[PDB]
């Protein structure tokens, strides 16, 4: 009855620069920890000759890349800003795109709810003072204050709602879903924003191997490995789009998964080591997660561990998840991710919950790598669990696919969240044929070129796309920025040829340089022009015409042109942003 | 006797990227310091709405900017060496390249002076931590203690000698100067390079006027006015090349000014606040600059004042230099830069220096500016001094051309130093007309291109330059670098021709792109290769064999190319640092 739908996601890890290329690396078992030369480490001068040091790490490409225009932020205020800011900021533009929703006409609230590590900004400049309370110091503040990480988003993007930031370790990503759903359960808000962001500094770093201890002695990670040693540190963003999941079949979204259950403890006084689990307090945990959502153990088939890749700490994780499954639960693949990226910290639960879900969408188990030698003192044949050592199709014989994930970190922070696959897609209306407008906007004319050959490119990869999805969500989906294009087709075919080239070659293009757009042919509405009959709405000229109004910086109301069929939302490219380097040059 | 020679000059300070521009902007009473309006101002959020910020400061362009191929640094050390390591490095080289002495022909021990401003190395970074003693560890040493600015220059430029490195806060250059005399005099070094380098972190940045304090109220500086209210924070570098009087018209060298005498102490018990000079102590080094030259007070007719602005402290100066000059001395000319470009810190005492050698080099008094008050109670008419208002010709009824300058700083430091006019230039024997070849090495073409741009410029604005100084100055006092360019010419005007353009018009270009050069032509020295006989080293064709075979990088006996002719060493464009920028990116 309280189930939640993932209708938007968004990341980024090591080796992965977007979601389709992350899932495609755990498809194929890469692993994405980077090596480096002493050379190439700038820092730690007095370790990089120790014997210990260990020159391996999870980078995150572009951690300093940003594109404040696309936001409204100046150049002086995103230098200021600490690369958690910046990347949480730009991701969270990315999930709200990947769910084809526009910030500017969402009607209802929407609430962010972000984890956050604070040591990196404290590592980034000096903190604010707060001596005088000029305009100055507020954008000094809001540029390093963790609390404004989920506030700028509001702010940056349009939306009107509400922001908790929350700090919890190695645990961020999940309590940020846990209390986003709360949020969702008891009707403060629409839809969710929730996620994390980590950025390690410095970046480009190793670390010291001690032994005993969680971090890795040859820079790799071994999930339920005997000759497991620890994993790596990583960096990384995750953030995705919640919303209840009758409102978003109704609305016809576009859904990766739903949230079951989540459930959130600590280890308090009967605390452990750090990633050491104590069996009675995750099992709890698990257990309350699955009592949350209504799901049984037997109905259990996925099990996303936290696996550093210790064969202490993974004997205790699978021993609480075995108290949690009881005896009776039958059989279920159990991997960790940490063996393919590293531990990304505050997002590390989000990189293993972003798995089972592509896992659940897909249909498919992805492998746990760097396994050669399994861990004879688990006793896995004992347990309900059975490692994935390679790719295979997710048939359960449980007859539904869902997905456990758990997320440990320092501070004795416990988290559990289950996940269960989309509901069964209903039946489509075939496709009428009909001129339809299809529009494209971003901050210059050369970003609108890189979005016309991005579009393309993804047209050719999804050739069972339909168009009226198509023009539903780029006409909904998007914000309306300065420079636009626009074109009238009727077939993918023709969508594919005005997207060609220079993109002129369309009547809409033809049309906005011989003449201007007359307004008076259209009728005003509250949210834009609109077609004076419903006749017209079938004509290529009252189409071209109202599309070149569009191109020429007119606000034209999209929902009544898509008012008479009932048209899904998909996933289509991001915004191709520039992405200038910024950095603070005063401490 | 105990006369020092200054034979080469290299400064920057506000509004001047060099001496040249320097003395050009002194004599036409410009003022350097810059305003900026608050979105310009990207620190100081605290106070940048203050009714009492000015947004006034002395900035120095390219604080940032070095070059570190031409030093053989790498890029990583480039960034961690602070501002004043690059500029004084830089600079270093300048004063030796305006001097016209390559340091790898340089035959005797160099000494190396330098005053820095500690509290500049530990704003731009942390220190080193020395926990382990690894060489990347000693890298980073060597790039932030202020004790390796002057150890840097010697290795780097290919020098032996020694290296001392002073703080004395704002009297640093004098310090600098005056311990590099007492090493020339008592032979401990054969040249001296002493100055001192002010780097002002954060750079970009306005201050706090408080009242009855040195800084202005209005950004303007007011020396000997009645309505003076102080001064404003510069930026700032400069270096001279110091060697023996009788040694230096020995070697026919280029002369700007020579020191005679040099004072310092300290103000001890007797303190005064910041900025006042107290009359007994600060006379008593005034004092004993002259008596250490052996010039009379009757023979001073130009004093440099510190001159902050404020009427208390200008009248505590003039009045302690009028008990130093007693009453016999006569009239003298009062000025202060700091009315031009402010209080330049470390470098201060440099700036009134670095005017004084010009000054008496061309025979003129340049104006001291925003004076349009006298200050009443410094009884002007009753004292030698008299401010100069307007420039004029320096022609004293004394007979002889002596300076006198004076720098004041924090902690009762106090020095003096006194400069008489250089030898008188002798009658010249007439210049021979014979082909000579010219050389302009660089470590990559573009750099090469912007030397030939140089020398085109310089050739104009020197009309009265021997061709045969030029060509002695360039062969025999720059360093042959990999990237290399040369040309044989018998005039000025054909010299001009062959540097226009491309620079490939040139007879050397056209022999070394038709063959590589034959090396059985020439004879092998211990310095290079060498033509068969003095007819041929006057023979067009033969020199340009000569001067291919060195630009296909073969090495070339320059001195017995010059053996015969007894030239002088000329003031010839610095090398064209390619104005890269480098900044710390990791605390
Ligand atoms: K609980
Ligand atoms: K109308
Ligand atoms: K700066
Ligand atoms: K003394």
């Amino acid at each position: 009855p309280g189930d939640v739908a993932i209708i938007g996601a968004s990341c980024r890890f090591p080796g992965a620069r977007n979601k389709e290329q992350y899932w495609d690396n755990l498809l194929h078992g890469r692993e994405g920890v980077t090596f480096y030369a002493k050379d190439e480490i700038e820092v730690d001068e007095t370790l990089i000759n120790s014997p210990a040091y260990v020159r391996a790490t999870g980078a995150l490409d572009g951690y300093d890349e940003f594109d404040p225009a696309v936001f409204g932020v100046s150049d002086r205020m995103a230098a200021a800003m600490t690369p958690e800011h910046r990347v949480f900021l730009e991701a969270s533009w990315e999930v709200m795109e990947d769910a084809s929703y526009d910030p500017e006409r969402v009607r209802g609230e929407v609430g962010v709810y972000a984890s956050t590590n604070p040591q990196s900004a404290a590592l980034y400049s000096s903190p604010p003072d707060w001596v005088s309370a000029g305009p100055e110091v507020m954008d000094r503040s809001n540029a390093w204050l963790p609390d404004t990480i989920t506030s700028n988003v509001l702010y940056y993007l349009g939306l009107t709602g509400e922001a908790v930031t929350v700090t919890a370790v190695c645990s961020g990503f999940h309590y940020a879903v846990h209390l986003a759903c709360q949020s969702l359960l008891l009707g403060q808000t629409d839809m969710a924003i929730a996620g994390g962001v980590m950025v390690r500094l410095p970046q480009r770093r190793g670390y010291l191997w001690e032994e005993g201890r969680i971090l890795s002695r040859d820079g790799h990670c071994r999930p339920f490995d005997a000759n497991g040693t620890g994993s790596v540190l990583a960096s990384g963003v995750a953030v995705v789009l919640l919303k209840p999941l009758p409102q978003a079949v109704a609305d016809r979204d576009h859904i990766y998964a739903t949230v079951k259950g989540t459930a959130i403890n600590n280890n308090g006084i009967s605390a452990m080591a750090y990633g050491l689990a104590q069996p009675e307090r995750l099992s709890a945990c698990i257990a309350g997660a699955m009592q949350a959502g209504d799901v049984a153990p037997e109905t259990v088939s996925m099990y996303e561990a936290n696996g550093f890749g210790m064969p202490i700490t993974d004997s205790l994780e699978v021993h609480a998840a075995h108290l949690a499954f009881g005896k009776q639960s039958g059989t279920c693949s159990i991997g960790a991710v940490k063996g393919n990226i590293g531990h990304a910290g505050v997002v590390a639960g989000g990189s293993g919950a972003v798995k089972a879900a592509f896992a659940l969408y897909h249909r498919s188990l992805p492998p746990t790598i760097n396994l050669t030698e399994l861990n004879e003192e688990i006793d896995f044949p004992r347990t309900p669990f059975v490692p994935q050592l390679e790719p295979a199709a997710w048939q359960p014989e449980c007859g539904i696919r869902r997905a456990g994930i758990t997320a440990l970190g320092g501070g004795g922070y416990n988290a559990h969240l289950v996940l269960e696959e989309p509901p069964r897609p209903v039946e489509r209306e075939p496709e009428n044929r009909r001129p339809r407008i299809v529009t494209l906007s971003a901050l210059d004319d050369a970003a609108v070129s890189r979005q016309r050959a991005a579009l393309s490119s993804w047209l050719a990869e999804h050739s069972d796309a339909r168009l009226d999805d198509i023009a539903y969500s780029l006409n909904l989906g998007r914000k309306a920025l300065p420079s636009r294009w626009a074109a009238v087709i009727s077939t993918r075919d023709e969508l594919l040829e005005v997207l060609s080239g220079d993109g002129k070659s369309g009547r809409v293009s033809r049309f906005g340089q011989e003449r201007r757009a007359d307004l008076a042919r259209f009728r005003r509405t509250e949210d834009g022009l609109a077609l004076g009959s419903g006749d017209e709405m079938r004509d290529v000229q009252a189409l071209t015409e109202l599309a070149a109004a569009w191109v020429q910086g007119e606000r034209v109301n999209f929902e009544v042109l898509h008012a008479d069929e009932r048209s899904h939302r998909i996933s289509l490219p991001n915004y191709p942003f520039a992405r200038r380097r910024f950095w603070r040059t005063d401490w």
